[PDB]
């Protein structure tokens, strides 16, 4: 179990590096995934990047409409076409607020999993929307600045 860090956290800001080489397959990759998995079923999460518990990789988990539970690494995301849906986002590291976002509605993902194999996916809707949340992590940027109707965000609580 690690600390989730919060809105306003330097940590969450910075670009992440690329999860090198020497550490697909490794035992030490393996824990941090394992350290991840526990964090996020602690909380009731559905998603958690790994710069949201201060390490400065290109990782994230997710997985739950279902969600295959996936570990994706140094990501690259491909809009399939323009058309953008509207959706309610929050975040573990926004605690007590929604907002709603507009993300692409289609996406192909690549990337790698833990033992450096291709990861190739073609996705629509939440699984789409989980993906581009969580790759936004690895780039420094929360949903907040992501939105754009300003009338729909606000407390749980309140919403
Ligand atoms: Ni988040």
């Amino acid at each position: 179990i690690r600390e989730i860090l919060k809105m306003g956290d330097e940590r969450l800001l910075r670009i992440a590096q690329p999860v090198p080489s020497e550490l697909l397959g490794s035992e030490e990759l393996q824990r941090l995934i394992d350290d991840m998995f526990e964090t996020m079923h602690h909380v009731g999460g559905v998603g958690l990047a790994a710069p949201q518990i201060g390490v400065d990789l290109q990782l994230v988990i997710f997985g739950f409409p279902a969600v295959p539970p996936t570990i994706l690494l140094n990501p690259r995301i491909t809009p399939l076409d323009d058309e953008m849906e509207e959706g309610w986002e929050g975040c573990l590291s926004v605690p007590g607020l929604r907002g709603a976002v507009s993300r692409h509605r289609r996406i192909r993902y690549q990337g790698l999993d833990p033992q450096g194999q291709p990861i190739d996916r073609s996705v629509e809707g939440f699984h789409a929307r989980v993906v581009q949340h969580e790759c936004d992590h690895l780039i420094g940027r929360l949903y907040p600045s992501r939105i754009t109707d300003f009338s729909k965000f606000g407390f749980t609580e309140v919403l």
